[PDB]
């Protein structure tokens, strides 16, 4: 019963920032137009940086952006909102500030009552039940690696197998297997760049021109395309 | 700039150089830096997808042609006890969460540390090199575990990042290692990150901290461009 807009990242070559992301969004506003933004995985730039670039690349969507740190009521922003978006940047200080917050839970309680809820990158890493597959580095410790829990799968965003000449250091692929091994009951979605996952009218669509891997523990990894239904 | 320091750390960024045999380029700084030591504890927490008697049985096997003896802290009657005796602390590679988690809830953390500093030799390898640190905010790997806390061995007093490459699959867009790296220099300012690439390694010895390897080591700074450092530089 959730609405879930789940990109790996926010660019395609080529193409501007969140340019892929628009149609998509269109699709699943239905209506809405009230978004809270979530900034706090940014933290080279500002988040009043981040807040206005995200209102400019929404507003010929009719989407009014409101960025929850520059509120004097961020629980009550996030009850009244229609849309909940999650930038990228590092998933951990995203966690971090949305646990010290007080914001993890009441975010993930007005999507489960209706918000669309949108997220690139570590935003994506948010949506699952924990940050457990992001790529990220643990520049802060989040006081635990729960997340939302709005996606039931665990996503590692911007997947490729792919490694410079020589390198002799852990393979994606051999970093999700250790996961497996202590968590052997999680499915991985190795979701490539330029793809995503929508969550829609109570289907999980698989989106995006690039191949998509699925680890499960004990099984060799299962290729998906566009169109597969979660 | 970095003053004396007082322990003997081996710290290298990977194990295996290419077309190499596991840890064949350590065998003799390690067997250099001995000193006449022999009794070696090691630490294998780290390895997750080979059992830590495997692990622990090929580090022995690795080791012994250079007169150290290697015993699992893992299997060991009395792990405190192991530890205060040992003379060499060996740290091996794998998770660098998965190592910090074991270490920890184990209450190795701070008798490792405490026994470096009383004297013993510290190899480690990898996760092993980033355990040595003050915290493990610079690894590489993926958060597989909670530590309960990122802080670590504190041996080292900069933040190693091991495997070190600036390199990108074609087309990536994804933040770069140097990107991720200029990101933990906002959140703590203070801190020397060291770009330790493979083949390299940090041999502090006789009280000073010296670059070992034939590759650039990239050191980061906040607000400063990335410093080229090559072998036998000073910390």
């Amino acid at each position: 019963g959730s609405e879930l807009l789940l990109l790996s990242n926010s660019t395609l070559p080529g193409k501007a920032w969140l340019e892929h992301a628009l149609p998509l969004i269109a699709n699943q506003l239905n209506g809405r137009r009230s978004a809270v933004f979530i900034p706090f995985a940014g933290v080279t730039q500002t988040w009043d940086e981040y807040t206005d670039k995200t209102a400019e690349v929404l507003a010929p969507l009719g989407v009014n952006v409101t960025g929850i740190h520059r509120v004097a009521d961020p629980l009550a922003a996030i009850e009244k909102a229609e849309i909940i978006i999650v930038g990228g940047g590092n998933t951990f200080q995203l966690l971090k500030e949305s646990r010290e917050r007080g914001l993890l839970a009441p975010m993930a309680d007005r999507v489960k009552r209706g918000a669309l809820y949108i997220g690139w990158s570590a935003g994506a890493n948010l949506a699952c039940p924990t940050i457990r597959t992001t790529n990220d580095m643990p520049i802060v410790d989040p006081n635990g690696f729960d997340a939302l829990d709005l996606f039931p799968l665990q996503i590692n965003p911007h997947f490729t197998n792919a490694l410079p000449e020589g390198h002799k250091g852990e393979t994606r692929e051999q970093r999700i297997r250790e996961l497996l091994v202590v968590a052997p009951e999680l499915t991985v979605i190795g979701l490539p760049e330029g793809n995503w996952i929508q969550v829609s009218n109570g289907q999980a669509v698989l989106g995006g021109p690039n191949t998509t891997w699925v680890f499960k523990a004990g099984e060799e990894a299962v290729a998906l395309e566009a169109g597969h239904r979660f």
